[PDB]
């Protein structure tokens, strides 16, 4: 049902987090335990960045697809309903861009905490997110 789709998305997010944590273990192995704890916290925030970016990309793509669907159902539907659903979809895209802004907010502080670990963990998170987004679509 929608059950299995949510199970798929849950498992994809779990794979993303597992990739980020594997990279985090690689980084922490060359650090003191006291700095490795910091690496772990940066890894958690990078996992969050990856989830946000994936959700935002999916929302933007769904909104664009819906607006294209309305642009074919041209005079098949009244201009009033056209505007109704084009707006609903613009709000959908706006929420996705809000998620992107929050991801940027987190990335800027992670760069203010440890730029090299932030860069590596966020690159791993975004790559796992791209792989999941492509696998779903």
């Amino acid at each position: 049902i929608s059950s299995a789709l949510q199970n798929l998305w849950t498992a994809a997010q779990a794979a993303m987090a597992a990739a980020v944590k594997a990279k985090a273990a690689e980084i922490a192995a060359t650090k003191t335990p006291e700095e490795a704890k910091k690496v772990a916290e940066i890894a958690e925030k990078a996992i969050e960045i990856g989830k946000l970016a994936a959700d935002a990309a999916l929302g933007i793509a769904a909104a664009a697809g819906g607006k294209a669907v309305i642009a074919k159902m041209a005079d098949g539907i009244s201009p009033e309903k056209q505007a109704k659903y084009l707006a609903k979809f613009d709000a959908e895209a706006a929420a996705a861009k809000e998620g992107l802004a929050e991801a940027e907010k987190i990335l800027k502080e992670l760069l203010k905490e440890d730029p090299e670990a932030a860069k590596a963990l966020t690159a791993t998170a975004l790559a796992a997110a791209a792989a999941a987004i492509a696998a779903l679509l």
